[PDB]
Order: C-alpha cells, then sequence, then structure tokens
C-alpha cells in the first residue's frame, strides 16, 4: 500500500525497536525444522538493518527471545557468531555501529569475544546504531538500576533527593540511547513480554500477524506508514 | 458477537486495567461540551464496575488522565466527589472495595477526605476491588520505589543483595495487587502512555477504537472474548 517513496516524504522515527517473534512457527508452517526458522530470521535481520539504515533510522534495536531442547539452545547461542561472520564486513562498510544490551554473562566466552570485537570494529563508525538485545529483561534492568543507585547512596556519592526520572534513565542499559518512538512486534502476540518497560512509556506500538522470517521490506514499510498516519490524525491529543 | 453466557463459560482475568480515553472526543462528536464527555464517562465507570463484579473480576483498575482550560481542570477534580456521592451506597451494597493509587497530594483536602472516607467505608467489604488510578505515572512510581529502597539501604535496614524482582514489586503503589492479566485501552491510541510499566510486563493488551463513554456492556464482553480466544490459540508459545 505504502511505497518507499511515500514513506520517505514523511517522518522517520529515530529509534525503532522490533520484537522478532515467530521464527519457529514459520518453520512449522514450512514443514521445516525449528533451527531453519532461526537461520532464516537471521537473514531478515540483515535486510531490516539495510533498509532502516537507508531510511535514515538512527537506532535499530532488535530483540531475540530467551527452555527448548538443548540442541536448539546451543544453536541459538551460536547465531551471533554466524551473523557477525557473514555480515560484519558490510556492516562496517555501511557505517553501522554494532551494540549490545542484556546480561552478557549468559553467553560463552567465545561468543562474547566475537561480539565484543564486532563492537570495537564498528565503534569508530558514526552511522546507524544496530542494538542487539540479548538475555535482556525489562524488570531486571530496572531492579539493577535501583541497586546501583542504592550503592552510590550507600557509599555517599549520591543523595536520594537527586534521584529523578532523568537520572534513573542514565542507569538503564540504554543510557546513551533516546527512547524508541516506535515499537514493532511480529507474530501476532499483543504483549510487551518484559521488553523495555521503562523506555516504551510513550512509544507508538505497531503489532502485526506477520512472522519475523516473512517480515520483509514491504511489511516494514507498512508499519512505518502506520506510524506516520498516526501523526496525521485530527481531534484531541 | 460474544454473549455474556459465552464469556462466563470461559476464563475471567482476576485483574483488569482500563485506560479510559476519549471522553472529550466523544463530546465533540456529539456537539456537546467537553465537560459533558467527562460526566458521561463517569456513568460508564459505574456500568463497567457492576458488570466486571458480576463477572467475578477481582480487581478493576480504572485510569483517568491528567493542561486544559482551568475551568475543565477544576471540574475533573470534582468528579470523584460526584461519583462517590451518587454511587457509593450501591458500591457498599455490591461488596466493592474502593481503593486509590497515584500522587494523592495533587488533589484538594476536601476531595481527599471524600475519597478516604469511601475507602474506609468499603474497607471491611471483601468483594471486587475497584482501584482508581489518579495523578498516577509509571516512571514516577518506579523511581519512588528506588528512592525508598535506597533510604532503607542508607539507614541500614536493607542490604542491596536482598533487592530482587519480587521485593521491588512490594515498593510500588500496587504492592498488594496481582499484576493485571488484561489491559484495555479505548479511543484508538496504541500506546501505554506511562501507565503501569512494571506491572503490565506480561499482560495481554486489548486496544479498541471505541470511545470510553460509548464503551458499554457489549464492547466490554468483546474484549473479554478477545482475551479468551488468545488462550485457545495453537502453535508455539
Ligand atoms: C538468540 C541469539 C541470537 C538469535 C538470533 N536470531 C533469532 C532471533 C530472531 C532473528 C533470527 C536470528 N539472532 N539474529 C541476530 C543475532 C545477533 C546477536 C548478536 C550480535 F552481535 C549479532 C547478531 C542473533 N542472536
Ligand atoms: C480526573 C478525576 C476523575 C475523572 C473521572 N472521569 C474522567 C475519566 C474517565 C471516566 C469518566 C469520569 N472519574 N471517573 C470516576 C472517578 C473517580 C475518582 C476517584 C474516586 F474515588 C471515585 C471515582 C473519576 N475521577
Amino acid at each position: 500500500r505504502y511505497t518507499k517513496e511515500d514513506i520517505l516524504k514523511g517522518e522517520i522515527p529515530e529509534h525503532i525497536a522490533i520484537i522478532m517473534d515467530g521464527n519457529g512457527r514459520w518453520a512449522k508452517k514450512r514443514s521445516l525444522p525449528r533451527i531453519a526458522g532461526h537461520h532464516e530470521g537471521m537473514k531478515v535481520v540483515k535486510r531490516t538493518t539495510k533498509l532502516a539504515n537507508e531510511l535514515g533510522v538512527k537506532v535499530l534495536t532488535l530483540y531475540a527471545f530467551s527452555k527448548r531442547p538443548k540442541m536448539e539452545v546451543d544453536f541459538l547461542m551460536k547465531l551471533p557468531e554466524e551473523f557477525l561472520n557473514t555480515y560484519l564486513p558490510e556492516l562496517v562498510e555501511e557505517n553501522v555501529q554494532v551494540r549490545i544490551i542484556g546480561d552478557e554473562t549468559a553467553l560463552p566466552a567465545h561468543t562474547l569475544r566475537a561480539i565484543e570485537k564486532a563492537v570495537q570494529d564498528t565503534a569508530q563508525n558514526d552511522g546507524m546504531i544496530l542494538n542487539f538485545a540479548l538475555n535482556y529483561g525489562g524488570r531486571t534492568e530496572i531492579v539493577s538500576a535501583a541497586k546501583s543507585l542504592a550503592e552510590k547512596v550507600k557509599e555517599g556519592s549520591l543523595n536520594i533527593e537527586d534521584i529523578d526520572e532523568s537520572l534513573f534513565s542514565t542507569y538503564l542499559m540504554t543510557e546513551s540511547l533516546q527512547d524508541p518512538e516506535l515499537l514493532i512486534r511480529t507474530s501476532g502476540e499483543i504483549r510487551l513480554s518484559n521488553f523495555m518497560l521503562w523506555q516504551v512509556a510513550y512509544s507508538e506500538f505497531v503489532f502485526t500477524d506477520v512472522l519475523w522470517p516473512d517480515f520483509k521490506e514491504d511489511h516494514f514499510l507498512q508499519a512505518l506508514g502506520e506510524f506516520q498516519q498516526r501523526g496525521r490524525r485530527f481531534g484531541g491529543i
């Protein structure tokens, strides 16, 4: 419905967050193994990155889910390395900054050292930020912020009366990131699932039935079109 | 589409939260003054309370919004008193517990003393809880929880390593309430608008274009039907 051209003439949210869901359901629909769903979603991460960056998006936060059989768990823990293997050279050429939020202690040393090198390899780029949220949880992030504030208060380098909304935001894992103007959730679930609770206080939400491996350029455009037409509504605010 | 009978044979969320929006837009549609929108929404609070309580709902959290002309601001600040005036005797007979969350210091003394008496007048009831959220904000609630935890840590009655997800929940304004299984937002906006950020981490969300003064029994049923059919879906989880 919405061509690319139409979308560009309109407003482009600086920070988009996508809850990438439905990789396994896609595989089942396809009569394919579950791991083939996750691999296909990996290629969709690339196309989304490219288009969002072409579109002038400034931050793209992609959320990958967390008790499946431990062959599948190990496989997903190796996806970052495969993705970075195949797509990092064009990520540095396309001027992307690779970044990661979440509990990093949940991944093996080898996976972290691959991730951390792609990070420092793109840190001197200044284009789009590609933020991967891994083993990330909204409530845990909030509680960890409170505990670190409590510890500075305990040590006497922070006074409780100086703890305010903006200071609290500096203690979250997204401290140097503007809040997402747009959150997209694929695979038909209409929930937040413990994702960026504090940060999406005022974000527009766009839900779609489309499964993440199917969520290609046209579907991405339609969500932007949905975002834009909300800005063109009349009446009260 | 969904009769009452159908809805009852299914599962009833124990805690529902509604973002009551669209009172003014309804008035404009009706060629009526804005304050007549707010008064009509007040009568919809009653019918929703009655039906939810008949339906066996255990907690009903209703959210009323917060810079309009100061004739309209003063008018909304007097709605609690009018509502409690007209509907409290049947709220005590219908076994409802009236409760309130939010920054109470934002209302005048007379409005608080009316609210607080309706509270203690129903405190010895044990049926449905009717929770009114007034001058309530998700982020401020979270920050106030951190500041009180910081203060017990400062005084030495709490150790930082004992601050966890469940303890953090005890410091929110909804401390003695289960998280809502269902959040409903009327008037067509698909956003949270800084409402119960921590508490809706896992809630099902139901959005509707219906304006709150129009949101009567049938529309309420359809949202429950929507809630129930999500539980009957197949595939992955
Ligand atoms: C669970 C682990 C996982 C799963 C996963 N999926 C499954 C989630 C939906 C996308 C399909 C591929 N992806 N896709 C990219 C990454 C990635 C992570 C870190 C990084 F630095 C670069 C890329 C990824 N990581
Ligand atoms: C802003 C103040 C306001 C506005 C308002 N609206 C406007 C919001 C949508 C509902 C229409 C009537 N309502 N409806 C009930 C109450 C109420 C508050 C406290 C209490 F103890 C009992 C009832 C209410 N309070």
